[PDB]
């Protein structure tokens, strides 16, 4: 009730199941995509327990917006609380997973025949977790190439907010990072994101850069209110890309 005089609730008759639902997915290893589960599963063939089904059955099961479905002649695969697959093609702009509207039983917990199946509930914003390049346009300028369309939705890029989006690690060490430009640290243009150090820090072979842990102004898309980046599963090299001097000593050199 909404006031004081109201009955409690009191022990049901018969204990009620759990039904589970997606989590979010909050993987794109390249389009090879990750959906992480609640808990240890296994699909329903036959009346047995098999971790291995065909596109044709796995299609039943999940959908995408935009209508990607997955790619024939592929097996989705689990290995523990992961489901692993693959898509019709390349993911632009945002996608969604979600449990079939219209119901399944394939897809079950456990890992036996008798525990409880999936339902629909609510979506999962795939979010990008890999990075295409990355290069050094000068001694303190880094540039990076996202996979997709970005947007950072107006926020105010100070050093406060740019240590959150992006870091840039010194031979390849966690420990290491190195200080940004206190004056206009990073910047936006649709594929590119510009990283800038401070004037102690330069530029060395074995340089790593990634996303920091806990991103969250940086999105996919132009429209804000999407999901952010994540952090991958290795980091991602810097290469050079300038040059100081070319000089024509002889004419022929």
């Amino acid at each position: 009730g909404s006031a004081n005089t109201a009955p409690a609730y009191k022990a049901l008759a018969t204990a009620a199941v759990i039904v589970p639902n997606l989590y979010k997915a909050v993987a794109s290893a390249g389009d090879t995509i990750l959906i992480t589960l609640p808990a240890a599963s296994t699909f329903v063939v036959s009346g047995s327990a098999v971790l291995s089904v065909s596109d044709t059955v796995c299609n039943t099961i999940l959908t995408f917006t935009n209508s990607k479905t997955v790619k024939s002649g592929t097996n989705c695969v689990i290995t523990g609380a992961v489901l692993s697959l693959t898509l019709n093609s390349a993911i632009t702009d945002q996608t969604t997973v979600t449990i079939n509207s219209g119901g399944q039983t394939t897809l079950v917990s456990g890992t036996g025949t008798t525990g409880p199946a999936y339902k629909a509930g609510t979506a999962a914003p795939i979010s990008p977790a890999y990075l295409t390049s990355a290069a050094a346009r000068s001694a303190t300028s880094i540039v990076v190439t996202l996979p997709f369309t970005s947007t950072v939705n107006g926020a105010t890029l100070t050093k406060a907010t740019c240590d959150t989006i992006v870091e840039v690690l010194n031979g390849g060490d966690a420990t290491k990072p190195r200080t940004l430009d206190s004056g206009t640290p990073c910047t936006l243009a649709t594929t590119l994101l510009t990283v800038n150090l401070a004037a102690t820090e330069s530029f060395a072979p074995g340089d790593t850069v990634r996303i920091k842990s806990g991103n969250t102004v940086l999105l996919i898309g132009s429209a804000g209110g999407n999901a952010p980046y994540v952090q991958a599963t290795t980091a991602t090299p810097i290469a050079l890309g300038y040059v100081t001097s070319s000089i024509a000593t002889k004419a022929t050199e």
